[PDB]
């Protein structure tokens, strides 16, 4: 009986196995745009993905991860609120059963259809497992998805999902360019938080872009055909794999823009 997103093992249950679920810097949160404060002194984001090397895509039973070679400085995030260099290790999404929900962060209580997380770890900690044990170990770039026009750069991801329908399936996924998933503007909000899935470690500097990307109804429909279960187990569609907004507590959200 492990954690998930169902009635009996979903977000309201997680605190029993992971008491940090009720901690002081949990994610996601609602971004109150009127209360967020512009922080001149915030630097422009630097997103350097030209040499990114994707390797594989994996259905891990909670989402699908597109994984990257992070054994060298090839795709890095720097600047913004960050000190030092953070290396891209994987991206994944959270999405809903309906276009009206699916994002983890909300904006003035608005839910988007999905949310992309580009996960990076601070290279001063040597690798990902060590980084998640540090308060400044990770930087996650969050990007909202709304339903409208297709995102051409997402299609290669959508088209491989049939090969990783169920938990534990993986497929080769080389030469995928994550630059094709970014909006025009890098204006962002930032705050200190956590992983949004167990173990919910408080190791993340969140950087959430203001500008959503648009994806087509057909693209998100294909996300919803994935399964949480393994092959040969009862089929349960992988939908609504999002944690709701958590209390902001003693935190201030900063904006890079006015
Ligand atoms: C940040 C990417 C991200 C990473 C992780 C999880 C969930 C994530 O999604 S999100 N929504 O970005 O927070 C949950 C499992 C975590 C793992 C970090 C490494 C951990 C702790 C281990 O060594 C064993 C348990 C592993
Ligand atoms: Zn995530």
């Amino acid at each position: 009986h492990h954690w998930g997103y169902g009635k009996h093992n979903g977000p309201e249950h997680w605190h029993k196995d992971f008491p940090i679920a009720k901690g002081e810097r949990q994610s996601p949160v609602d971004i109150d745009t009127h209360t967020a404060k512009y922080d001149p002194s915030l630097k422009p984001l630097s997103v350097s993905y030209d040499q990114a090397t994707s390797l594989r895509i994996l259905n891990n039973g909670h989402a699908f991860n597109v994984e990257f070679d992070d054994s060298q400085d090839k795709a890095v995030l720097k600047g913004g609120p960050l000190d030092g260099t953070y290396r891209l290790i994987q991206f994944h999404f959270h999405w809903g059963s309906l276009d009206g929900q699916g994002s983890e962060h909300t904006v003035d209580k608005k839910k988007y259809a999905a949310e992309l997380h580009l996960v990076h770890w601070n290279t001063k900690y040597g690798d990902f497992g060590k980084a998640v044990q540090q308060p400044d170990g990770l930087a996650v770039l969050g990007i909202f998805l709304k339903v409208g026009s297709a995102k051409p750069g997402l299609q290669k991801v959508v088209d491989v999902l049939d090969s990783i329908k169920t938990k534990g399936k993986s497929a080769d996924f080389t030469n995928f360019d994550p630059r094709g998933l970014l909006p025009e503007s890098l204006d962002y909000w930032t705050y200190p938080g956590s992983l949004t899935t167990p173990p919910l470690l408080e190791c993340v500097t969140w950087i959430v872009l203001k500008e959503p990307i648009s994806v087509s109804s057909e693209q998100v429909l294909k996300f919803r055909k994935l399964n949480f279960n393994g092959e040969g187990e009862p089929e349960e569609l992988m939908v609504d794999n999002w944690r709701p907004a958590q209390p902001l507590k003693n935190r201030q959200i900063k904006a890079s823009f006015k």
